[PDB]
């Protein structure tokens, strides 16, 4: 409503933190995924609609700041693999985007706001039961994978 009519395209980021190195089978890299409590329990990384103001990465950088309380300054956009995430949910497709994205704050607090009660680091299989969505699932597997290249090596 004050956020514009309905939502057309949202963004977020894909949220993930590398360990030093991997331990029994929890990769050292996880992925930040948020459960709703004020809908119907579903989990999801950080990401909202975009208003008819701000921009696509920017909202996405806002709801990573905000759904999850992770601000763009302690996350660097690692960005390589993005592309618009498009998922219907129960039954609404609305466009969302997806950055990479690392906290280089190994104990960054997520804070919640309004919107989100549950966060949780997880690895790749354990981020893709929680995802649900077969775009997570291969956004977070896809995004894994330009992590290679990364400083995951």
């Amino acid at each position: 409503g004050p956020l514009g009519s309905m939502a057309l395209r949202a963004c977020g980021l894909i949220i993930f933190r590398r360990c030093l190195i991997p331990k029994v089978d929890n990769n050292a890299i996880e992925f930040l995924l948020l459960q709703a409590s004020d809908g119907i329990h579903h989990w999801t990384p950080p990401k909202g609609h975009v208003e008819p103001g701000e921009d696509d990465l920017e909202t996405a950088l806002r709801a990573t700041q905000e759904e999850a309380g992770i601000e763009a300054g302690q996350l660097t956009i690692i960005e390589g693999f993005k592309r618009e995430l498009n998922y219907v949910a129960r039954n609404k497709p609305k466009t969302v985007i997806y950055w990479l994205a690392e906290v280089k704050d190994y104990d960054v607090e997520i804070r919640l706001s309004h919107e989100h009660q549950a966060y949780r680091w997880l690895g790749l299989e354990e981020a893709c039961q929680l995802a649900q969505f077969k775009e997570m699932k291969a956004a977070l597997q896809e995004g894994h994978q330009f992590l290679c290249s990364i400083e995951a090596l």
